[PDB]
RNA sequence: AUUUUUUA
């Protein structure tokens, strides 16, 4: 897996990241945790966004 | 993480807890409710009625 | 925590239940239950349409 | 299955029908043939759909 | 996939100009080189990989 | 698979790609590695694609 | 373990 070590280390660092969705929105926040098929995301709140929604991961 | 060790327990708190959710689908639509119950591919949202949500059309599940 | 879909199905096609099917891009579907599958569900209103599940956003009564 | 016995009735009555897609278009015309993930569709020409394309099959 | 195969393998085979039609409604053209159970390559001026779960329709142009 | 070979040719190869997505938003860059379900593309930073939203990749 | 990251 490329996936979980790139998920692990922006979790770890805290790194912020732009999460754009399949249909055209743009979340940002930092990626808490991530299992299978979501990643938790958070920003002012924590929420769960699932893989298949999602694009593009990109850390900032 | 591995297999459902964060979906599973993130929603079983949420129908536990009886928290209210919004859930945003794939198509921008945000719907309001308590989980019910769910499993590996459904949901049960409900609010004045039990509805039926696939997880396939949810892109994101958060407290209101 | 056993599978929903089926009993879910099951009791709007045994009770007769007017329902919407709303798909992934927003249309709304509405008739009755008349079967499904590990698919597809059969949707009958002035005529029987398939419907397949991977469309499908949400299941409900109208 | 529910789904051979339908495209099987259709097919075999040479019925007109309207596939409609995910992204809202409307195709129509004959069941020529199925397999596990496509459907032919036959008007003027054959062309193969994919049935993760296709929302509804609705008898025309 | 005894429908699948056979129509993309006779459009590869004799080289037939084609359009796919992606889910997009973008309508891309060209011949097939390659395909398996996951991509199609096609070919105009360039070889493209195309994923089959963009695709709406494949059809001879 | 012809997947890996065409994506490992375009990543050994340091080609520039165009990466469209299935919303239709071209994503330029390098193939930095791939697995099963991603893609990292490398231009001003690396990021992770979901095969599941791309549509094409070709060389730019 | 009913297509929850995957040509129904
Ligand atoms: N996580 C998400 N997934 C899908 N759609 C979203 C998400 N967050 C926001 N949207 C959609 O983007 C649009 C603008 O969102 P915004 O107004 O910021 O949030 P809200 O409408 O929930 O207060 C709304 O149509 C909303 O449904
Ligand atoms: N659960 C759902 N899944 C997908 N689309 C939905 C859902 N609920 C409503 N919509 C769509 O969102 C748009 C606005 O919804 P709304 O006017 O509230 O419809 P309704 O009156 O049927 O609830 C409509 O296109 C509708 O079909
Ligand atoms: N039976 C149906 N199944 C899916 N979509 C439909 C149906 N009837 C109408 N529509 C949609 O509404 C309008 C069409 O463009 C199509 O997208
Ligand atoms: N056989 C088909 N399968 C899927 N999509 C189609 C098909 N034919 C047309 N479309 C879509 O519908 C839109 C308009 O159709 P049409 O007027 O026939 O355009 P064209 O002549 O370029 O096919 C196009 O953007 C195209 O993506
Ligand atoms: N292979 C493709 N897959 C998905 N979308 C495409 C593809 N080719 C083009 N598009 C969409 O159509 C638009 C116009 O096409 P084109 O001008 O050929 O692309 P470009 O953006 O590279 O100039 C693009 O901006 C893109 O949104
Ligand atoms: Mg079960
Ligand atoms: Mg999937």
């Amino acid at each position: 897996s490329l996936q979980d070590p790139f998920l692990n280390a922006l979790r770890r660092e805290r790194v912020p990241v732009s999460i754009y969705l399949v249909n055209g929105i743009k979340l940002q926040g930092q990626i808490e945790s991530f299992d299978q098929f979501v990643i938790l995301l958070k920003n002012t709140v924590s929420q769960m966004v699932y893989k298949h929604a999602i694009s593009t991961v990109v850390p900032s």
